[PDB]
C-alpha cells in the first residue's frame, strides 16, 4: 500500500482545517470568553470537539461549553445578542443552548454551539486529543473514515445512520484491539490509570503520554486502512458483539452488556458514558447501508485492476 498512502495523504491535506482557519476560530472563542467574563466572572468558556482535539474536516462547526461551581445561562445569550451576534437560546427541561448563526467579523457565515456544564464531553475530548498526540496516523485515518462517511451518506444520525464520535471509536478499537501489534495502548485500562469520578462516570486514564513506550505497529497508514474497511466490512459481527475500551482483549458480548434488547442494533459502548450506546442512532435499515459501504471500500482495495481508481472512495453516494 504505498500507491494508496501516496493518495490518502494527499486527500488528508485538502480536507484538514487550514492553520489560518484554525486561528480564525481561536480568535472567535476569545472573544466569547470575553463576553461571559463581563456577566459571570468565575465562569469559564472551555472548547471541545473535533477542534480542540485536532481530528477536526475544513469548515467544521464550534463546540464550546460554559463551566461553573443558574440565570447566568440566558444572561450570556442576551449578552451576545447585545454583541453583535445572531443566534438562538433553547432550553430543554433543564438543559440550555446557544446555538450562534452569524457576526455583524467573523461572520457572516460563522457557526457556534455553546452548552452549559456538558463536562463528559469535554474529558472524551481529552482521551481523544491524547491519542492523537501518541501517533501520527490517527488524525489522518480519523479525517478519512470521516470524509468517506459523510461522502457515503452514512454520517446522519437522525436519519438511522452513526454519529462522527461514533466512527472515531470503531477507528479507535480497531487500532487498540483489533489489530497485531496494536498502535496503541487502551489507556483506560492502563496499571497507572487512577479513578477520576466526574458526573458519577469513571473519566480516568493514564494521561502521562511521555512515559508511554513508541508503538511497535510499523504500518503505512494506507495499510492500516484497508485493514480497518476489510474488519468491519467482513469479520465485525454486530448482532453478538459490543465496542468496547473496557476490556483488556476487547472482547464483550451483547449478553454480557445486557446490551441484547434505545436501540442496540449496533452497539458502540462510550468508554466514561459506559450506559450509553454511541451507535443508538443507526436503525436495521441504516446498519445495511454501512455494512454495504465497507464492503464496497474493500473491494475497491483489494482491485485487480491497476490503475485502481481510489478516488471512488470519496465519490458521493446518492442521499
Amino acid at each position: 500500500h504505498k500507491e494508496f498512502t501516496k493518495f490518502c495523504y494527499e486527500v488528508y491535506n485538502e480536507i484538514k482545517i487550514s492553520d489560518k482557519e484554525f486561528k480564525e476560530k481561536r480568535a472567535a472563542l476569545d472573544t466569547l470568553r470575553l463576553c461571559l467574563k463581563r456577566i459571570s466572572p468565575d465562569a469559564e468558556l472551555v472548547a471541545f470537539g473535533s477542534l480542540e482535539s485536532g481530528l477536526a474536516l475544513k469548515n467544521s462547526d464550534m463546540d464550546l461549553c460554559v463551566l461553573m461551581d443558574d440565570t447566568i445561562a440566558l444572561q450570556f445569550y442576551e449578552e451576545l445578542i447585545a454583541e453583535g451576534f445572531e443566534g438562538k437560546f433553547l432550553q430543554r427541561a433543564r438543559i440550555p443552548i446557544i446555538k450562534l448563526t452569524s457576526d455583524t467579523g467573523f461572520g457572516a457565515s460563522f457557526q457556534c454551539d455553546i452548552g452549559f456544564n456538558n463536562r463528559l464531553a469535554i474529558h472524551n475530548t481529552l482521551l481523544l486529543s491524547s491519542y492523537t498526540k501518541l501517533d501520527a496516523r490517527l488524525k489522518p485515518m480519523v479525517l478519512l473514515v470521516k470524509h468517506w462517511a459523510k461522502r457515503k451518506q452514512i454520517n446522519s444520525p437522525y436519519f438511522g445512520t452513526l454519529s462522527s464520535y461514533g466512527y472515531v471509536l470503531m477507528v479507535l478499537y480497531y487500532l487498540i484491539h483489533v489489530i497485531k501489534p496494536p498502535v496503541f495502548p487502551n489507556l483506560l485500562l492502563s496499571p497507572l490509570k487512577q479513578e477520576k469520578i466526574v458526573d458519577g462516570f469513571d473519566v480516568g486514564f493514564d494521561d502521562k503520554l511521555e512515559d508511554i513506550p513508541p508503538s511497535q505497529n510499523y504500518s503505512s497508514l494506507g495499510s492500516l486502512l484497508h485493514g480497518f474497511f476489510r474488519f468491519y466490512a467482513y469479520k465485525f459481527e454486530p448482532r453478538e458483539k459490543v465496542v468496547t475500551f473496557r476490556r483488556p482483549d476487547g472482547y464483550l458480548t451483547k449478553q454480557e452488556k445486557g446490551w441484547t434488547s434505545d436501540r442496540y442494533i449496533l452497539a458502540i459502548e462510550d468508554p466514561f458514558e459506559i450506559s450509553h450506546n454511541v451507535g443508538r442512532t443507526v436503525s436495521s435499515s441504516g446498519l445495511y447501508r454501512i455494512r454495504g459501504e465497507f464492503m464496497a471500500a474493500s473491494r475497491l482495495l483489494n482491485s485487480r485492476s491497476y490503475p485502481i481508481p481510489y478516488d471512488s472512495l470519496f465519490e458521493e453516494a446518492p442521499i
